[PDB]
């Protein structure tokens, strides 16, 4: 395992870790707005 | 280089991702309490 | 994949992130070490 080939790995890790967190970002943004509407 | 820069550009990421899990989870607590006093 | 929680998973992810790039470092440093003594030996 070259350094570079635990970087491709270690891209990959970061990218579906990513995805899963925006899916979360989302739900968590859509939770402020609602917030918001119920606020004012 | 492209390592430096690879490297650099995956610790942004790991850096971003893990402050805004941070923020998104203060901020659900902190909505949770004013739907408390919104019932409340 | 494994029934880690989120969080373990990103500090996971972050201390390979440190580790690799440790490493990078080291190999620089290492390189720039054999080429001082190289130097050294050629002026």
């Amino acid at each position: 395992e070259t350094l570079k080939q635990r970087l491709t790995n270690l891209e990959k890790k970061i990218t579906n870790v990513t995805t899963k967190f925006e899916q979360i970002e989302k739900a968590a943004k859509r939770n402020d707005e609602v917030l918001f509407r119920l606020e004012n």
